[PDB]
């Protein structure tokens, strides 16, 4: 019924995809969602349209898209809502709802992490 | 003695800088570090060289640089260690050491946050 698509920037280096893969596997371990897929905005596969199609093919009717980005930018305000057909300017989903969630932001947990990293933990 | 410089991507949109500013203010309220400054790699000020110089001028001898990025990429492996003179291609005085920390990675806290964001928390 419900799918979680995690969507990330993607890079020419492999770290960005590897991080999405690891993060997807950790939410799988939580057993919260029937379907979990990943999608990279640029130069890596799977792409965002593929991740969404794969979620439909698995019979998700509600698709939760979470942009695994620190802050809003061009990616999260133009390109991604485009690729998801949420914005009037290569794929369509027919009859199902995409729910586009927020980025990570200045969460208190990010300041815990940063403080750990600052001490080499 | 010790300064924490948080360094982030920067954007043409303002969210990226605003997130670093918020994150810096949150670590300031923790009272862990004598000096805390921020630096944006591109498009915005303060820049990484300015953030580091400011920290020296405040009398930091140990400068902890934390890249506020989700994964390693070109930014964290080429451009930033460049801007920090950490890589033979900014006059850091020898009596100062820059300690370049790791990015955020696939932290368990990031999967907590993603799960929150997936439910619109």
């Amino acid at each position: 019924m419900e799918a979680l698509v995690l969507v990330g920037h993607g890079s020419r280096l492999p770290y960005s995809k590897e991080l999405l893969v690891k993060l997807a596997e950790k939410v799988k371990e939580r057993n919260l969602f029937p379907i979990v897929e990943i999608g990279l905005m640029e130069f890596s596969e799977p792409t965002i349209p593929q991740a969404v199609k794969k979620a439909i093919e698995q019979g998700a009717k509600r698709i939760i898209v979470v942009p695994v980005f620190l802050a809003h930018g061009i990616h999260t305000t133009r390109d991604i809502p485009r690729l998801l057909g949420l914005i009037e300017d290569l794929e369509i989903p027919e009859d199902v709802e995409i729910i586009y969630r927020e980025p990570i932001g200045a969460d208190d947990r990010i300041v815990d992490i940063i403080i750990d990293r600052a001490f080499g933990r």
